[PDB]
């Protein structure tokens, strides 16, 4: 049925986004590792976790001004996320770092939404951030084998080049 000409990545992009945003919102480290998303999720949830911890420390100024400018009240405030969706890739040249900031913002905003006890809008929050993530950078995701590519860019563990 679903399997065919539909979207295979989206399924994953969601599996990992949920897994990531869920572990972030709670703040507690997940004990159960990946086992459905495949290879991407395994190295993604761990990579994204690290890049996120850094992104937040690197954007604390931006993140503070971005979320402060917004104000999640209902599922309608998600429109504000759409604004940052574009503002994230403001630069003509597309870089994984930019896409990392997008996932980094909503991920940080999700944990923020949970800090105020509004998980109600969180469920749709994650569903949107993901949709808008793979659906906004689909062409790229298709031109860069999506998920696998993301990790291809971050195939570095304890090594640094440039």
């Amino acid at each position: 049925g679903p399997l065919g000409s539909e979207d295979d990545l989206y399924r994953q992009s969601l599996e990992i986004i949920s897994r990531y945003l869920r572990e972030q919102a709670t703040g507690s480290k997940d004990s159960k590792p990946l086992g459905e998303a495949g290879a991407a999720g395994r190295r993604a949830l761990e990579t994204l976790r690290r890049v996120g911890d850094g992104v937040q420390r690197n954007h604390e100024t931006a993140f503070q001004g971005m979320l402060r400018k917004l104000d999640i009240k209902n599922e309608g405030d998600v429109k504000s996320f759409s604004r940052v969706m574009v503002h994230v890739f403001k630069d003509g040249v597309t870089n994984w770092g930019r896409i990392v900031t997008l996932i980094s913002f909503g991920a940080f905003v999700a944990k923020h939404l949970k800090s105020v006890n509004q998980e109600s809008f969180i469920e749709p929050l994650a569903e949107t951030i993901t949709d808008v993530l793979v659906r906004t950078k689909r062409d790229w995701l298709v031109k860069q084998r999506g998920w696998d590519g993301f990790v291809e860019f971050f195939h570095v563990q304890d090594l640094e080049g440039g």
